């Protein structure tokens, strides 16, 4: 009876969502730009020995345009859950507003729209948001403070407008906005959670691809096997797909957000595990580090608790990484 709609099923994060959905049994309905992506998908998940009769994909080639789910949701009337994980890709930017702020808020709206006219069976939609509209950051950041599953980024949308860094965050912050500006005027007979992770590594879900480079979060491992450092909080891809599901499959998770954070880690952190690990690398070196003390403590016990499973380390995360490559 449980369909799962899932925007996006391609990406790193989708990818991961679509496996656990099938590995749970779940019927999954996932979006893909072409029928090249949804035919390699099907691919992938029958090679791994997986239900492929339980996964079907649709073609939305731009998932931010207006009605860009309208006809999927005409053709799969038995969608009764929705998993947003997408924003559209954006790449140079020199119009802050309309490259990055606009095309983050209205995809979202646009993605809304077409679920409460078309989606008529939709009980529960996830919305993939980020770690980014939880704490802030740069100057804003509060480095000691705490932050939970209530606090927001107080970047304004002003401040956002400044250069593209900000404009990413502030998309971030202003589209799951969106979102509750869209409950509270709309009233629309679907319950919502939101999945906020922060950084995210670990495996793919299936398959390699191009060794030479991962997705944008997994940079942070392969630019050291392949070095702009970060630090922050991490999450294993695994925990945020879980996490997906427990989203939509209880009732306590209805108007919550999920703070998907496990522990802090610096590039040169997951440097030292990689040396230690993988000896035949023994790789490249660096010292221009940022100190966490930049960082908000995280405080997501509400959150591991509504999970209800132990979160995978930083060392298994990026040694099952680096073992796909
Ligand atoms: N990874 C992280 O650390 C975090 C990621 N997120 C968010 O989660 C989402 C995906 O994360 P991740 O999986 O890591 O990124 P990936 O690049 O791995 O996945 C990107 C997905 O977005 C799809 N996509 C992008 N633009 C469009 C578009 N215009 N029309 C249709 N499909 C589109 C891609 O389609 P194709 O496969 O065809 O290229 C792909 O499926 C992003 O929105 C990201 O901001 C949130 C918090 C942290």
């Amino acid at each position: 009876e449980t369909v799962v709609f899932v925007s996006g099923a391609t990406g790193f994060i989708a990818q991961q969502i679509v496996k656990t959905l099938l590995e749970a049994g779940y019927k999954t309905i996932g979006s893909v730009r072409s029928e090249e992506k949804g035919k390699y998908l099907k691919s992938l998940i029958e090679s791994a020995g997986l239900n492929s009769n339980l996964f079907n994909y649709v073609i939305v080639k731009d998932i931010g345009a207006k009605g860009a789910f309208n006809e999927a949701l005409q053709a799969h009337p038995e969608v009764t859950v929705f998993l947003h994980t997408a924003s559209p890709a954006t790449f140079e930017i020199h119009d802050v507003e309309k490259e990055l702020l606009k095309p983050a808020i209205e995809g979202t709206i646009n993605a809304l729209n077409a679920i409460t006219v078309y989606g008529k069976n939709v009980q529960r939609v996830v919305i993939t948001s980020s770690y980014a509209a939880v704490a802030g950051f740069a100057n804003l950041a509060t480095p000691g403070k705490e932050v939970n599953e209530e606090s927001w980024n107080p970047i304004t949308y002003e401040q956002a407008l400044e250069n593209p860094f900000l404009g990413y965050i502030g998309s971030k912050k202003f589209a799951e906005k969106a979102v509750w500006n869209y409950i509270e005027e709309k009233k629309p007979k679907w319950d919502v959670t939101f999945v906020n992770p922060a950084f995210v590594l670990g495996p793919q879900a299936f398959a390699v691809r191009d060794k030479s480079k991962l997705n944008a979060s997994n940079e942070i491992i392969n630019s050291l096997l392949t070095p702009q450092q970060f630090v922050g909080y991490f999450i294993d891809v695994r925990d945020v797909a879980k996490a997906h599901l427990i989203a939509f499959e209880k009732n306590e998770t209805v108007g919550q957000r999920l703070l998907l954070a496990n522990a802090p880690f610096s590039s040169a952190g997951i440097l030292d595990i990689i040396e230690k690990d993988f000896p035949n690398l023994k790789l490249d070196k660096s010292k221009s580090p940022k100190f966490e003390e930049t960082e908000s403590v995280v405080n997501n016990e509400k959150t591991r608790r509504i999970l209800g499973f132990k979160f995978i380390d930083l060392k298994k995360s990026v040694d099952d990484t680096i073992k796909q490559l």
